[PDB]
């Protein structure tokens, strides 16, 4: 489990970024955008 | 660097209180279900 704020894509698709990296099952936050940022989570299970 | 423990009533509170204080980069060591909540064990470098 970690907390990342991955990079400025620009676009949602940083949401690949998360998923390449942090996989299928993520917690996003602060998805607040001249690129865009967010900040995403996942856990380890139990 | 440092490693910190956090307790919140929910699992989304819980993980805006490591990001108010390690930051946006930190590593999730637990997430354990505490009694009266959730506690996260979280490390930054």
């Amino acid at each position: 489990g970690k907390i990342k704020r991955f990079f400025a894509k620009d676009m949602r698709a940083a949401l690949a970024q998360v998923k390449d990296t942090l996989g299928s099952d993520a917690v996003i936050m602060s998805n607040k955008k001249g690129g865009i940022e967010i900040v995403a989570a996942v856990l380890e299970h139990h």
